[PDB]
């Protein structure tokens, strides 16, 4: 039954009833891994058997918890996710998942990651998954960016408006974009929304190039 | 009749009518300094006479215009300010104003400005008016501190709490402090109040050593 705080909260996170993502439950998940409540390896085995749920929206939930910890729990989870069965795994897996949109994410993760631990010895049975899909004949995503942890970055300071260059006077001061840390004069930074994947619900102040950033990704 | 721009700032900031400093035209009138619409010259004059004020308040808030641009508004300032003349009228004003709350005000100002240019060339009128004023029976009051602007501090980060030193996770995320700049968790800024220095009228986000200390100060 519920019985590990973990599993309410992969229950939540995965629950097809919501329409976004649950940012609150998956922090809370990274947390617990992060802290020793959960073991990676029974997280993990959690975390496939809701990859496998027939529902679409659950299925590609549980993708994005994946992401999340591959991204926020380091080397433990690294190590029990990145082996060589796994990323076979993660092959078939999408190779024969029903939903077309469960199968695009995976194909994204793996070359996501691919990318990030370019550089790492101990991962690229990651890489060459890709190799062998890419000869496949399957079609990767467009590629964007290793990666760093979802954690607001820190805040600069300055003379002048990171966006139009206005230099700041008592009056005309500056002001901290919340996304990207820099400082911007208030009309660069007049528009507001949330940041839930750095754990902030409330909409807060953003500056142009990050809410218009925001607005794609 | 109201005329330039600065001559009305300066009324609405020596208005005996406020009940707390109106830091909006105060910021106001350093920004016209700065950027040339008033010189330093015509702008210490017109501070003078607002010194002369008969009423006490809008004396006292005179002096409080003056500390600004003085710091605020760099070397302009400095060199029409602390002459021997000025320097030595401070003195006779300070002497025979019939209220001690400007006598008070003024003998702080004095004694930090002493303090701020200990190690500039171009001023020391300042340190030996106070010699003369310490050596004339006049008692200062007590040292608190160069200045810098009326400007928020820039930003920090870092992994702990500063205060408290918790470590942040996902969940327990960091906040900066809008008066000193440092990070720290919910619990340690979990106050506010405005900071009508930095031109912040609204109330902010502090942490708890500095609401303590603008309690005070
Ligand atoms: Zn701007
Ligand atoms: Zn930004
Ligand atoms: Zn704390
Ligand atoms: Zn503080």
């Amino acid at each position: 039954m519920f019985r590990s705080s973990f599993c309410k909260n992969l229950e939540n996170a995965t629950s097809h009833l919501r329409l976004e993502p649950d940012w609150p439950s998956i922090l809370l998940i990274c947390d617990e891994i992060n802290q020793k409540d959960v073991t990676p390896k029974n997280a993990f085995a959690a975390i496939k058997k809701k990859m496998n749920s027939p529902n679409p929206h659950s299925s590609c939930y549980s993708l994005l918890v994946l992401e999340s910890i591959v991204k926020n729990c380091g080397a433990p989870v690294h190590e029990e996710v990145f082996t060589k069965e796994n990323c076979e795994m993660f092959s078939s897996f999408l190779e024969s998942t029903p939903h077309e949109n469960v199968r695009q994410k995976m194909l994204e993760l793996v070359q996501t990651w691919a990318y990030a631990f370019r550089s790492s010895d101990k991962y690229q049975a990651i890489k060459d998954t890709m190799t062998i899909l890419k000869a496949k004949g399957h079609t990767f995503p467009e590629l964007r960016e290793m990666f760093t942890a979802d954690t607001a970055p820190n805040w600069a300071d300055g003379r002048v408006c990171h966006r139009c260059r206005v230099e700041f006077t008592f009056t005309n001061r500056k002001h901290h974009c919340r996304n990207c840390g820099q400082v911007f004069c208030g009309q660069c930074t007049a528009k507001q929304c949330p940041l839930p994947k750095y754990g902030i619900e409330k909409e807060v102040r953003v500056c142009d190039g990050c809410f218009a950033a925001l607005q794609r990704g």
